[PDB]
C-alpha cells in the first residue's frame, strides 16, 4: 500500500523549555524501520535523528532545549521502499525570554464588525512576533528587529472566543520563541439587559484609599468586564450569584493612585460564547489632592434649616477652577458637579438647595477641578456638617 506517513507531536508543537514532548510517525502496518529527518535553516547540514531514539517511531524528547527545534519530517521502510517524506511538523519551544507586553490599538473592546489592531511591547529587541489564538500569525520576518509590531485582526465573530497571546522570536532561530504573553481577552458587546454599576464607599477617592466595585444584573451572565474609555487592556473576573436571582461580582482595585481615575463601565458575558451585555450605564472615578489648590466651602443663610426652607451652599476658591464638585458624606450618590463663577477675586459656585427635606441634612465637603483632565480633583474643602429640625 506504502501511504504517506503522518508525523505529529504531543502534547503539542508548541513546548516550554525544559518540558517533556514526544513525536510520532504513523505509516503502514507493515512499517519495518523509522526515518526521521530534522532541519533548522535552509543551509544547515540536514541534522538527521539518530536511530538510538526512534523506538517504534516515537521520538522522546524529555527535556527540549533550543537544539530540538526545527521542522521535522519522517519516512518509512515497506516492501524494498523508503515511504515519502511526511508533512513536515515544526517544533517550537517558548520560555527562552522574558515574555512582552500585549496591547489592544486603540479599544481592548470593539462593535461587533470592527477589525482591532493589535500590538506586542517589549523592552529588549526582538527580530519578529507572533500573534497565537486561543493558529499562530507572525509579523513580517525583520532584519534589524523592532521593539513592538503591529497586528490587524478581524473582523470579529461572536460565536467564538477571540483570545490571544504574542510571543517574540530572534531571527537567527524563528522556531525558539520567548515566554508566554499575558492572556489578552477580546469582546463583542451587544444587546441586551446593560447590568448595574456601584460604588464603595463612593466614586470619590482620596489617595491611599482603596475602592472595591460592585456590578450587578439580574440575568445570569457568568462573567463580568470592566474597563476605562482610553484603557487599552481588560480585566475579568468569573461572576456567581450569591443572592437568588441576581449575579454580582466585587471587582477590588488596590490603593488608589491618579491613574485610577477615569470613566468605568462594565458589562457581563457567559463563558464559552463572546456575546455579551450592553454596556451598563458609565460611572465615573474622581482622584482627589491631584491638582493644586484647595477650595472652602460656605452657607447662606446658616446651618441651622427648617423643613420648607431655601438654602444655598458656595465653594470659594482662589486659584483657577473651572467646576466644582459637591460631595456628601456616605453614601454619596451622584455626586453633583456645576460650573465655576469668577467672582472677583475669587472662582465661586452656588449650589442650591431649592426647597428642603429631611434627607438634605448631612456632612458636606467640596471639591474643584479643571477641564485640563476632569478626573482629577483638588484637595478636598473643610468639612461642613450640617443639621435640621
Amino acid at each position: 500500500i506504502q501511504p504517506k506517513p503522518t508525523l505529529w507531536a504531543e502534547p503539542d508543537s508548541v513546548i516550554t523549555q525544559g518540558s517533556p514532548v514526544t513525536l510520532s510517525c504513523q505509516g503502514s502496518l507493515e512499517a519495518q524501520e523509522y526515518r526521521l529527518y530534522r532541519e533548522k535553516k535552509s543551509a544547515s547540514w540536514i541534522t538527521r535523528i539518530r536511530p538510538e531514539l526512534v523506538k517504534n517511531g516515537q521520538f522522546h524528547i524529555p527535556s527540549i532545549t533550543w537544539e530540538h527545534t526545527g521542522r521535522y519530517g519522517c519516512q518509512y521502510y515497506s516492501r524494498a521502499r523508503w515511504s515519502e517524506l511526511s508533512d513536515p511538523l515544526v517544533l517550537v519551544m517558548t520560555g527562552a525570554y522574558p515574555k512582552p507586553t500585549l496591547s489592544a490599538q486603540p479599544s481592548p473592546v470593539v462593535t461587533s464588525g470592527g477589525r482591532v489592531t493589535l500590538q506586542c511591547e517589549s523592552q529588549v529587541a526582538f527580530g519578529g512576533f507572533i500573534l497565537c489564538k486561543e493558529q499562530c500569525l507572525n509579523s513580517q520576518p525583520h532584519a534589524r528587529g523592532s521593539s513592538r509590531a503591529i497586528f490587524s485582526v478581524g473582523p470579529v465573530s461572536p460565536n467564538r472566543r477571540w483570545s490571544h497571546r504574542c510571543y517574540g522570536y530572534d531571527l537567527n532561530s524563528p522556531y525558539v520563541w520567548s515566554s508566554p504573553s499575558d492572556l489578552l481577552e477580546l469582546l463583542v458587546p451587544g444587546v441586551s439587559k446593560k447590568p448595574s454599576l456601584s460604588v464603595q464607599p463612593g466614586p470619590v477617592m482620596a489617595p491611599g484609599e482603596s475602592l472595591t466595585l460592585q456590578c450587578v444584573s439580574d440575568v445570569g451572565y457568568d462573567r463580568f468586564v470592566l474597563y476605562k474609555e482610553g484603557e487599552r487592556d481588560l480585566r475579568q473576573l468569573p461572576g456567581r450569584q450569591p443572592q437568588a436571582g441576581l449575579s454580582q461580582a466585587n471587582f477590588t482595585l488596590g490603593p488608589v493612585s491618579r491613574s485610577y481615575g477615569g470613566q468605568y463601565r462594565c458589562y457581563g458575558a457567559h463563558n464559552l460564547s463572546s456575546e455579551c451585555s450592553a454596556p451598563s450605564d458609565p460611572l465615573d472615578i474622581l482622584i482627589t489632592g491631584q491638582i493644586r489648590g484647595t477650595p472652602f466651602i460656605s452657607v447662606q443663610p446658616g446651618p441651622t434649616v427648617a423643613s420648607g426652607e431655601n438654602v444655598t451652599l458656595l465653594c470659594q476658591s482662589w486659584r483657577q477652577f473651572h467646576t466644582f464638585l459637591l460631595t456628601k458624606a456616605g453614601a454619596a450618590d451622584a455626586p453633583l458637579r456645576l460650573r465655576s463663577i469668577h467672582e472677583y477675586p475669587k472662582y465661586q459656585a452656588e449650589f442650591p438647595m431649592s426647597p428642603v427635606t429631611s434627607a438634605h441634612a448631612g456632612t458636606y465637603r467640596c471639591y474643584g477641578s479643571l477641564n485640563s483632565d476632569p478626573y482629577l480633583l483638588s484637595h478636598p474643602s473643610e468639612p461642613l456638617e450640617l443639621v435640621v429640625s
